[PDB]
């Protein structure tokens, strides 16, 4: 049972920012880290960090205003994650970004009990390293070209070009710079309007791109825009965004609305329905990242546990912000990219080691 | 200009409380209060209150959390609709229900700079007064009949029955129960799911009724749900949780998913949205209410106002939380149903004179680029 | 890791049969259990079990047929879910009421190893104790309407009523006399046409009883017939023989083509598959059954550990053949339905012991990269 | 009357194989062999022999496993199409495959005792030769280039080319090459994905390739999945795997979903519904092969009957496994592909005369 | 081979006439007659005849004058179906009813040669006697209840009530006092619009009549006007008239536009598409007839093997024109509807002996590459 949990922020500065985003720039973020207490003395650690107030629906002050309503309602509920979703959904309607922290901590808590990773809780790791992607900010068509072939030598599978918040003849300039980069090595192509396109921009995207092998990364700003494309465009279109929740993916999905996933963990609302989702696109042969919007080494646990038991077929790639990140939380253990792939932790529950007080005193403790 | 913006909150009991919705039960509410002011020291009032955190994607400390982002970045900007809400979109995405309460404020001070009610700002006011609905929460059938006559005997031009978190059978118990008391009075009915019934439920409402004139008000979850039940149902099917935006709102009507709106000034982001909806609304020939979640003075008058500039055969009714309120923040002008109608205020702005020190000192004020935790 | 598998098959009588149903009727039944064994000398049970040849593509030849080919390729594997049904999927396409009863004894595996009941690997239960339904065979409307009664009475929260393969007049008559006599009692009530009725009838069926809460369980034989009623029938639509997979279950419910399922493990392929089922109903607010074909203990336990885990207001109830069994696999710890509902188990794993020799010697069994026929 | 049903299994190496596909490869094939007797002691012969496991719901042991279910209540039944799959039916649920073998043997039967081939027996045959296609397993792209002029030259009038199980960007370079090859020769060219492809890479595969006139068959894993493409592929797209019953079909070409089909006669349960699924396609100007997933002599005998009485303008060829098998059971008449064709067998029945000891002592025997 | 083709036209006068339909009634019938007479000396015979000029794209004179066009270029062909119908389709594009014809002698001839009935060569005869139903002709309603329970009592497992060309009340009248006389025995009953009725009065027919549990059989003239009333019509429809090729009525079937059908025999072509047909309608589990316009013993013969081989579950009926028709054509072998049943034949062939002269000399004839006018 949860006895105490605590709640912390702090800050993480964008190294080499600002990290540049057609819904909103960032140059530093403020995270908010869970603390979970057992009757027991044992610890777990939680984590959700929106990207900026813009992104979507989420900012870090609202992040710790929903923790403190459900930190306060939970003391005695069990650390298991259906018990846990039942209490959270009781004290407060939504904000799955905030339930997710929470969620996180849960799961590291219940693997370090039973003395397993978290990869196996999710049930079962399919392999010991996962793929990422990298995204590249919004940026002049040159630089991005630069960086496209820079990131393909380091070993990164795939690459995202954020794109928009500008004229689109500039973007398609950009595409066509990178591809004109990376054509015959094999990476794969995403191209992301982050909500900045109007119909008629993406329409004319892929119009005239046929032969640049990009997935459509949610081009436009809403649902409805992405079904008035979808029968006129011929490449690919993918969900990010618009992927608010287990229910709306459900209707993505069953209607071929799209043909993969942006996925985001505290968006959907944690690791338990990640692992639904998981699910969701195993059954529809739909391919998804594994990614989170932004965060230190919590997150990027979370993310590679989830993300090491996806078919690799359909994982397109962890993405992380750890190479944006200064300081780990656990210098030695903390997540890090290598060659653009990602080690998966062997280590009970999150594979995490850092300090109690790691984050100063807490902001906020209930229990 | 913007010069200096202060946020408040103040505890409203439920006067004879507690009031029972099928989403979560509610005892005592917490409303988040903005003070604007203008650099020529003119003040306007807005003013948000989620029917606690289950009811929706809203809470009172969240309201508080996005209003000291949005007043952060506010100082300087001009007090109208449309360089507000594009300022608010650049600082914040979403959060509709905290959004509203500086767009109140921004009407309230653009009223009085200009010497005309808020009404007059939306296009002009139709009608002196508004007709307004009365909202039963879940209890035993026997005493809903009950209350339903009492209040269609005050006045009240329309009932909602609260319904949910209890087997169907007993909801359309109630609902038949209320139809006998009521029937041949002509006052209009709407039978109200609160997002609580599965479309298995809702099927089976509609099909046993057939010659009860209720409309079913979000009988279920999500827009999907009532997707599946509109070609199943005759009964009219009316949108209210799931109207979270203007788009959401075209999505619907442009598809004749619905027959009319529940609609929630802090819902769908404030009186420049709530003007959208009601045109888009006038154009479609669909019958709407102007509610808000909760709230005393600031939000009764902000519903009101908005309501006065509606067809009075398109507008459902302006639900008040003021019977549940126990104190008024003007005690002179704040409104008050009277006879089951809203006398529509008249002075500039919301037609409000609050104490500037009504709710204490701020929690957080914001003045040019720097704000204040008190 | 998986040291060795061990296949065996074992008569079920059912006590006072037949068992009665429109795509045919059963007297006895061959069920096929699988024991795994980890490196380290632990045990896991699962079990599979067709109700003939004819209810559904299954039967007990092609589940023994079906785990020789398993059972032959997985030595060496993990015991977990994932993991093992990557194996299954690479060494036979389909034949999920196999493969089920792998992944049933990988989970009692599983929580042996940790120590922890299944319902706790499949996220944690959320009651100790869950409902159950009862179902009538198919049988003379006044025999059905007398055991309706009878089994209200014992506290079945719901009754499923058997019916086709005879004139649709005469089912129309069994629902309206079960209705008759349970009607107040608030029990809940499912028409199982078990794939047998042509549309035409489907409509009259619903046509004729719009004042009977029924739903229409599976009243059609193909999902194109379910599509083809859909939307001229008001009573709520469940699917269960069409829902032989997740795709098709997220095809039925992203369409809203019905308002719940009966499912079944083995037909969806195991724990691992129901799991995602159950969050995926939770997603979309349609109520389900925790059901399965048949079985003995180990299927009841299977079926128990996931009903756990169910929001009780979305769980139509679990299922059990354990009325019908003479015998106990485990004569202490078997689950047994009392008063209409089931106690969650507790212990390790499914919450069973049962004697390694309990189904005598094996039929096949497989060690490594060999296998040996008995 | 049938009086007693003989089982046996055989073993079919495959020559120079093993022969690959993207849903799984294989070495060698286990047939399993039915002989019916009926009670004036004449024989029709019945064969079934799945593709190995993976390649659809369907196995060697499942065929013999469903056989005895079928055989042991199918004495005294007549040996006539309709009450045979009426009895078979109040037997046993689906397993289509295994219902195939029995109805396979009592065409035969029926032939022999009205002196008359099978293909009389399905209408009357169009043709004394049909057309044949040819299946390049997933090869090297200038391997499959090569085999593609080869078998061209042989005089298939079709090729198909297998793909999948690897980067979509190979299987583009397969079917480039092999068009290169083969351009202007006028043979006929389907890429088959065997359900290997995403969405994602099916829109890929023919945007990319307006001038190559493939037709796409089973690209991806679902009937959905066909749906979802279907209005975004400029290609003809063709049902294989997915085309499980009579009704499944119907669905498919009343919806126009697809333009043609690769039918095979186990998947759709016999020559009984095989001829249905024929006068289905002609009524509605639809393509499709007449083919079976694998086989010796019987099922190639049954493929070639009904392939004789298709439209030669809708027959796009009857595939055979033929060519990887070493020996014929029937060593004079076995029927055989030569330049590209085969001949259709004009004696009673199937055509063939085998040994009744041809595969040594029954496996089951009932009645 | 076909070595020589004899057409003739013989006179039915109906019993007791007229036979009223609303798309036109009929006193007396010209059926066309084709002798197909292999190189061998053996003779096979088919027939088609039109219900007058009226009720479908289909006379006496136009089978007579396309059967001169097949005839005339048939000589030579193999008397096998698949050949039969390959060649006339490259004479003459449609006229379905005409070659019809040709292919009843074909399937008579080809059962001849091999000593087998026509049932057998269509894929085997599931039983030894088919059911039938009896069609009332537009009468006054008190005499179409009268006419019901009459035939009801003679055995007819199904009863279609022909309607229209008058008010809809009248049809209305009519189908409520055959009900009313006829409920309780369990006689299945269809409501034949003829094409007759505007959508206005299908949307009315079905909804005052929700008990009455008739079939819609037809009862709007056009394709699209069956997809119009389909969502609003609670009664199962059946498609007739419209069904005039397998193509359409894939159509139909794929979409689930219809429950069943009433299908003749020279509308889909002849046994060949008939039996199609029939595999198209197992498989979607859709109920259907199989009837033809009119004629005696050979259409009769026709329409009776192919009703033998259709799952009795699914066989809604084979219609006969015999009690109308005054006189055998087989004396011995004509089929005779006997307790509202139909005995199947089991001589080779259609199973009839009919006189080589039974209808006169020819009016042409055709043989090799000449043909006559006589
Ligand atoms: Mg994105
Ligand atoms: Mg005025
Ligand atoms: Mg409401
Ligand atoms: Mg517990
Ligand atoms: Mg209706
Ligand atoms: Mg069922
Ligand atoms: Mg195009
Ligand atoms: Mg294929
Ligand atoms: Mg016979
Ligand atoms: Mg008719």
């Amino acid at each position: 049972k949860i006895a105490e949990i605590q709640l912390f922020q702090h800050d993480l500065p964008v190294v080499n920012g600002p990290y540049r985003i057609a819904s909103g720039d960032v140059w530093s973020l403020t995270t908010t880290i869970v603390k979970i207490i057992a009757e027991d003395g044992t610890i777990g650690w939680g984590e959700t960090c929106p990207v900026g107030p813009t992104y979507a629906e989420a900012h870090a002050g609202g992040a710790l205003a929903a923790l403190e309503v459900l930190a306060s309602g939970l003391a005695g509920a069990e650390a298991l994650p259906l018990p846990l979703h039942t209490r959270m959904d009781s004290l407060l309607c939504g904000h799955n970004y905030a339930k997710s922290a929470l969620d996180i901590a849960v799961h590291d808590l219940w693997g370090k009990r039973l003395g397993v990773p978290v990869h196996e809780l999710l049930g079962g790791a399919l392999t010991d390293s996962v793929s990422s992607y990298y995204s590249l900010g919004v940026m002049e068509p040159d630089e991005a070209a630069r960086q496209a072939l820079e990131k393909q030598r380091e070993g990164y599978s795939r690459l995202q070009v954020k794109l928009g918040a500008r004229p689109i003849e500039i973007d398609i300039e950009a595409i066509r710079k990178v591809w004109e980069a990376v054509r015959g090595t094999g990476i794969a192509l995403a191209a992301d309007g982050n909500r900045g396109w109007t119909t008629r921009d993406a329409l004319r995207f892929s119009r005239e791109c046929p032969d640049i092998p990009f997935v459509m990364e949610q081009p436009c700003n809403s649902f409805e825009d992405l079904e008035a494309i979808r029968p006129l465009c011929h490449h690919a279109l993918y969900m990010d965004e618009d992927g608010t929740s287990l229910n709306t993916v459900i209707t993505a999905a069953a209607t071929s609305l799209v043909d993969g996933f942006g996925m985001k963990v505290s968006r959907i609302g944690g690791l338990q329905h990640m692992r639904a989702f998981r699910d969701f696109c195993a059954a529809r042969n739909l391919p998804h990242t594994c990614d989170d919007a932004w965060g230190g080494d919590i997150v990027s646990a979370a993310c590679t546990h989830i993300a090491s038991t996806v078919l690799p077929r359909l994982m397109e790639g962890a993405w992380l912000a750890q190479p944006y990140v200064a300081e780990h939380y656990d210098a030695e253990n903390g997540v890090r990219i290598e060659g653009g792939r990602i080690r998966v932790p062997q280590g009970p529950g999150l594979g995490l080691t850092i300090d109690p007080e790691r984050f100063g005193p807490p902001l906020f403790s209930a229990e």
